[PDB]
């Protein structure tokens, strides 16, 4: 555990948490400084320093962050800057290698200076523009009216955490301090990031709805401003979709920048290109699929009337923070990323469709049977389906209870997994409240019906 | 986890335990073992297999076999070594469980969930090019500083998947080629587990490796005892003693049984024993790899012995691969650096081990330049080389060691042979023998002399008032 042995490279009672940048790492230190000053908060750099090759020297580095033992949301901020599982084993590989420097812990590393006896080359590089180059293939739209996203459109970011917090912080620093407003997004960290990044009070809507949409119309147009939008299509754990459409009118007639995640939904499934601005994915999801690797994404339209200003601060301040093992196994695993895609769009609409005619159940959300199918609709590209999420809403809590736990799949957090995974409710808790979410897999549709069906059987009497 | 995702696709996520073994074979050691403590008790055995890949290298290793067992039994310590020597690489595993979607099951006769799709691995060839790798540094490093000793050449060596399975296969050999199996040292309390597995009627254990010890064993002999082979190890874990290999080579030779030597903790790069070993026996997986990453153990055939022609063709005729190919690789490359490693940790060791027996709040150090049995490591010893990588500490009083322990600002495990250094006390491995009870023991690593220093010496005023 490099957590654990560079407690031990500085003689330790606190707590401690590892990024990968300087920058990120005294993000954490405000929160702590602020819940608390005067508290000894350390901020350690370990580096690789006599290394003859640029791959070893610009990647051996690490921030240990150490602060008093005495964790509220800090949670997004760490899950999503925090480091690579396999960045963070090739560090502790080296760690002999690599001095620190802050007190007493500057110490040097007992065998620094020695040569080394990685797989990748050149940062992982070719792997990065295989990458970028999936992402804007697949967002491209089936509108020609368009320009086509290129791969330097496209940015590369440790998480997709990361890469949201990195565009709330361009419009933030972009000139004219106007609000930003979150849109239904909720669940998930991109509230507490827009707080970070200098936007203090954000205006939340959220349901996602079109009510809500006219009460922001009704602030726009009485005079009020507003400078970008935050929203995710296909929402977490309801599956509903915003009115992306009214959003861009919204957004030309007052001025706005529109940001989309596309990560539930997928950009195989849907052409959100045309309403978006900004569009951010995580690519440790489906596009993935083996739950092994970590990386966000962020493309910049070339449509949008923004491109210039966003793309040349993301440029201007771009980093590549995306360790290049993650960059590796991705531009593997993301080839068949639309085939798999469209196998667990398949097999979700079955069971949905099987689960939303079940006695014991109120209802399943999933595109074909929300409020908002018709929305979908209106992004759903031909011969394409209704995604890989979806939720079940049971009629009795004690059942849903009952039911998840005879349920023998995967259970926990991820989402677009080639594995099904299940999650109740004893998570996602920082809308009813015995929901169980279900991210379907590239399972046959009988193995997950067999299973499904056998829980059933158990939580009835 | 591929514990977790195999109790998964066979329906079973909760009231039983599960072990992963390579052979049913073994799955049978284990259902015999609980079969005989507890019959009625459901056992249950599913295997699992890459059937076809387009790539028939893959899914000759895609293979394991769960065990499933109920979670009210307690394995003793045999289970629990048996099953060390049984089970598979941590690499191993981990490939499977990449691929466990793909793969058929059969008692549980589930086809996969992904089975028929296309899945590759960087290893080639089985990995066949880097265990020749490894099969030739070992030969390299154990030929004798004795002129007229042949050469250990390649074939000579054998691979097997653990330290562990080794020593099990040449136990195994020589039982069916008399019953009677001798160890010498306190072994690695794997060891007799496996010759009463192995069918060894009689069995002595002479714990001490002491010359009294040897004495009973030679009355025996003259006076009519059979005796079949002789387990021992140099640099005993963990009071560094050293066995009088000179005298059982020649008990061994007046009497015709076989030596079996496990030159783990002294290294082969430290001390030539190849002229008393009819087999020599390594856990690869400790320093001859170092980076506590990659199990293998090795078997190697002393070239010199009266029985070199029936033990080699017991091993040929009856051998076959396990050992997974990405663990092959890592130790190919991390055993180059293996005797210039030997060579730093057996520094940087010696020099803290005397610096540590001059303290006034310590009784004595267990390590080769300070033990009683130090003329016997010297007779084997090899010129410019020193005197091991591991020590052990006995304190004048069981309260200090225990806080010094606490205190300590380095690694603690079971691990040994590690490029890092590593202190772990008498507390674990008690799963007697004139060890003390509050005895600790460090594992050095290659940290700088200085360092290291300084971490005990800090550690050392933790403990004092
Ligand atoms: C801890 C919050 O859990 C989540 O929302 C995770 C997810 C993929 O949806
Ligand atoms: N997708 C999740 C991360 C899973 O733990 C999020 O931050 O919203």
């Amino acid at each position: 555990g490099l957590t654990e042995a560079a407690l031990i490279r500085v003689k330790r009672g606190v707590k401690a948490r590892i990024f990968i940048s300087r920058e990120a790492a005294s993000r954490l230190e405000h929160t702590v400084k602020v819940k608390d000053p005067a508290a000894k908060v350390s901020v350690v750099q370990f580096e690789l320093r006599q290394s003859n090759s640029p791959d070893l020297s610009n990647w051996a580095r690490f921030v240990l962050v150490l602060f008093p033992e005495s964790d509220a949301f800090t949670f997004w901020l760490n899950h999503g800057d925090g480091i690579s599982n396999r960045h963070a084993e090739f560090c502790n590989n080296l760690l002999d290698f690599m001095d620190s420097r802050c007190p007493d812990y500057q110490t040097c590393g007992p065998r620094s200076g020695d040569k080394p006896a990685p797989t990748w080359t050149n940062s992982g590089l070719e792997e990065k523009m295989v990458i970028k180059s999936v992402l804007a293939k697949c967002i491209r739209s089936e509108n020609a009216d368009m320009l086509p996203v290129q791969s330097d459109d496209v940015f590369l970011y440790s998480t997709g955490m990361m890469a949201i917090g990195k565009i709330a912080r361009a419009m933030k620093d972009m000139p004219g301090d106007d609000t930003a407003v979150i849109f239904g997004w909720l669940y998930s960290g991109t509230l507490p990031l827009v707080k970070d990044s200098g936007y203090s009070k954000p205006i939340l809507y959220g349901r996602g709805t079109e009510e809500e949409l006219d009460k922001l119309e009704s602030y726009l147009a009485a005079g009020g401003k507003c400078t970008v939008l935050f929203t995710e299509i296909t929402s977490n754990p309801q599956l509903h979709s915003p009115n992306l459409v009214r959003i861009k009118n919204l957004a030309d007639e007052y001025g706005f920048t529109v940001v989309v995640d596309d990560t539930i939904g997928t950009s195989v499934n849907l052409d959100i290109l045309p309403y978006a601005d900004v569009v951010t994915t995580s690519l440790t999801k489906i596009f993935n699929g083996a739950c092994n690797a970590m990386g966000g994404s962020l493309i910049v339209n070339p449509n949008s009337r923004h491109y210039r200003r966003i793309h040349t601060y993301l440029q201007g301040h771009f980093e590549d923070l995306l360790f290049p093992a993650d960059a590796v196994v991705l531009s593997e695993n993301c080839i068949d990323y639309p085939e798999r895609v469209k196998r667990c769009s398949a097999t979700a609409r079955a069971i949905a469709h099987f689960l939303a005619a079940h006695p014991s159940i109120d209802y399943v959300n999933y595109p074909t049977l929300v409020p908002s199918r018709e929305e979908y609709e209106r992004y759903r590209r031909d011969g394409e389906g209704y995604g890989y999420l979806l939720s079940i809403v049971f009629r009795e809590p004690d059942f849903a209870v009952r039911f998840f736990d005879a349920l023998d799949i995967w259970k926990g957090p991820s989402i677009g997994t080639n594995s099904s995974i299940a999650l109740p409710y004893s998570v996602l808790a920082h809308v009813p409240k015995h929901i169980v979410r279900l991210s379907v897999g590239l399972e046959s549709e009988a193995w997950l019906r067999d299973r499904v069906t056998e829980a059933l059987a158990k939580a009835t009497p």
